[PDB]
């Protein structure tokens, strides 16, 4: 649980005139990295982050029997078109669809949820709002490095939860895979409080460590919403844990 | 028709100076498509592909605990400098460690590894020779249209094993994935007996179906090894299954 500050970082955030925190974790050596120690421990709405422990109390509870079945498009346009289509938990997570999610929660209820995320030590003590809501609307809130200690649970299967559903939750957040690495991650983007933020959680797996890592920026505009897989893609490649 | 001969790939075997087999299987509309029926039904030695039964069965037996068990080096160098090292079942399929592997295969012994492959219907299900070498130098063969039908059944957690048994296989599979697919796949090199062939098995998981794949070119000489690889996605491109 030892810590060291890299200001050196903050350049990877001035390069695009913006602000954010990055956090890593190396695993076997029980040591974390960030630029801002400060925003690091800052608490912010998780946005779709919140998909991993919505998926995994879904998936526990039985409210998703199993990764393939299909959650049909309800018919509604929305303004984001690959919502507008039938979903299963794999591509429900890989788009964000925050109506499939809503209606995941409605079936959990505010009782069973707020046990679960205490269970999970996840997010403030007491939160609120409805059940279809919270998450979004500014009733729970996590730090970087609270996410940090949220995922490594989940990869060690130590949640309170099935170990099917970890694993099932662990193969939905599979985001890219090479000869060199493997991220599993979720992306979030907060507008409906400020500050505006986006998120990209996570952690890289190497044949010999796992890194975990948690990350926030300032995010005024869906311009910059590239630049959170970006800006971490550089970190941890002048950190030579990538190529 | 449900299968169709498409000799249009033959031109990709050529074009690197080889010769081989492909065969995709269309999961949502239960189609095949090859470039050359015959081939396709021809049994060859499985050699590393032979590492998703052995895993599967050891995994259930409790020969393997999980994914993150430890095989420790034996400090003996042999010919392929990856192998010279510790490993975990990960990292044993990535790399193709076929000394891990025979020790799974004493562990699990004749008769349960016998019984399993009967169970799983793989190939010409015939284990003699060495309990620890059969896949390599023994009597069983399996076609590109058996490795589909074994790892169709594996897809679906329809293998006489656990579920947690196929998922954690399945997650070991893992050779690629981006934004636009995942590869889960094996490859093999048979070099003990002729014809010397190269395979790779396995499938491209897209947002709304799966295409099986099960190929084997001709390799002489490991100079061709990448082909195995690159003819295949060759096909998958020129079929706009990947960009
Ligand atoms: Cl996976």
């Amino acid at each position: 649980k030892e810590w060291q500050e890299n200001k050196s970082w903050n350049a990877h955030f001035t390069e695009h005139k913006s602000q954010g925190v990055v956090v890593l974790w190396n695993e076997n050596k029980q040591q974390g990295f960030t630029n801002n120690l400060k925003r690091a421990n800052q608490a912010f709405l998780p946005a779709s982050t919140f998909k991993i422990p919505n998926s995994l109390i879904a998936l526990d509870l039985g409210v998703v029997k199993d990764e393939h079945q299909v959650f049909k498009w309800d018919g509604q346009t929305r303004d984001i078109a690959t919502w507008n289509r039938d979903h299963n938990l794999i591509t429900a997570m890989k788009y964000s669809v925050v109506p499939v999610y809503q209606e995941f929660a409605r079936q959990i209820g505010e009782a069973r949820m707020s046990k679960m995320l205490h269970a999970f030590d996840y997010g403030n003590e007491d939160i609120s709002g409805n059940v279809d809501s919270f998450w979004l609307d500014g009733g729970i809130r996590i730090s970087a490095t609270e996410q940090i200690s949220f995922l490594r649970k989940l990869y060690h299967n130590k949640l309170h939860v099935s170990e099917r559903s970890q694993r099932i939750v662990k193969q939905a957040m599979l985001t890219e895979a090479n000869g060199d690495y493997i991220i599993r991650a979720k992306t979030g983007y907060s507008t409906r409080i400020e500050p505006k933020i986006g998120w990209w959680v996570g952690w890289v797996e190497l044949d010999d460590n796992v890194w975990f890592f948690a990350m926030n920026m300032d995010m005024p505009t869906s311009d910059g919403l590239g630049l959170r897989q970006a800006i971490t893609k550089e970190v941890l490649k002048q950190e030579k844990i990538i190529p």
